[PDB]
């Protein structure tokens, strides 16, 4: 079903059209595909309202799901790429680039507790150096590898602001490992599952 | 206004009663007192649900604020006392011991996020031992003074496996303490302002 403009023998103008599928969109046509600005109503309740070019989400567009989740930000033929915000169903928003749908560039994570990160994504994760704070004051620096620490970096603990330097495997402090502590003095040594299981050395400051 | 049961002069047996500051009770009736079970509707949204002794809230009973919160437990001439769980407005339940409507004996806190509490309460307030135990795995355990970490007491930092083990002010690690590391090794240091601010030995293990 169609109700809207004809121009030639296309739909061409204003209209809106009611798809086999029960979907329902309400904009801009251009011979006969959507093109323009309109908002297209889901079989599954996501509703989109931004720029549609030759048939696909393209240019500036909000995405409200269902599921409480939310993108605004930008497409192309029909896959969100560019920059956009999502707004997770709990508050937490991602910032940053997206490619074919994946968090994949620079981009920053606002989490509603107060954590914040921001870094490098490739394939909808963390990947490359990036920057994890955490609202007591922790924070990571560093590596990382598919949404978590992995590699060379430093994490410290406001509490008893000490830092640990040294490797990180799969989130965990793995390895030989420098510990330094608020007053300058390190402490040298290995670390398994993320806990230090020997203490080799005491480095003066 | 009064509508239900009239015995001798007074009213008894059961009867909804409109008072003169537009509070409303449905329930038992003793000459003329509030007395059994029944509900009390405030001018304020409150709402209480148990059971009255000569015109009070006496014995087991629920009281529904409107702000949120939610007490049920053990009633004392129209103050909260004795065994009684409190659930705040954000999921927190205190379940203990209160005196008149003031925690005040051994209690819980059941925070919302996981962390958890159990000790000594005084005027409202943990004043005593007791144990906090975050969701993490960090841990206190020593003395409190007016809800703060206050006296001689550990914490755990579950991140590091290390432990705190000195004086506390006002929730703060002051003076001269150790650290004990998961290794077993100690330092001996001196905090200020929760901070290690002089690092005066290194023993072994
Ligand atoms: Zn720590």
């Amino acid at each position: 079903k169609y109700e809207g403009d004809w121009v030639n023998g296309k739909m061409h103008g204003h209209g809106k059209y009611i798809y086999s599928d029960g979907g329902v969109y309400e904009g801009d046509w251009i011979d006969g595909k959507m093109h323009g600005k309109g908002t297209y109503v889901f079989p599954n309740g996501n509703v989109y309202e931004g720029e549609w070019a030759h048939d696909m989400k393209d240019g500036y567009g909000v995405l409200t799901y269902q599921n409480g989740e939310k993108y605004e930000g930008y497409w192309k033929q029909d896959k969100v790429h560019g920059k956009g915000t999502l707004t997770y169903t709990r508050g937490d928003k991602y910032i940053g680039d997206w490619m074919d749908a994946k968090k994949d560039g620079e981009g920053e994570l606002i989490y509603a507790n107060g954590d914040r990160f921001k870094g490098q994504w490739a394939d909808d994760r963390a990947n490359g150096f990036g920057v994890f704070t955490y609202a007591n004051g922790n924070r990571y620096e560093g590596e990382w590898t598919d949404d978590k620490r992995h590699g060379r970096g430093v994490f410290y603990c406001a509490e008893d602001g000490s830092a640990y330097e040294g490797e990180f495997v799969g989130g965990r402090k793995e390895g030989n490992g420098i510990l330094r502590l608020a007053t300058g003095h390190q402490l040298e040594g290995t670390w398994s599952g993320g806990q230090l299981v020997r203490v080799t050395s005491f480095v003066f400051a």
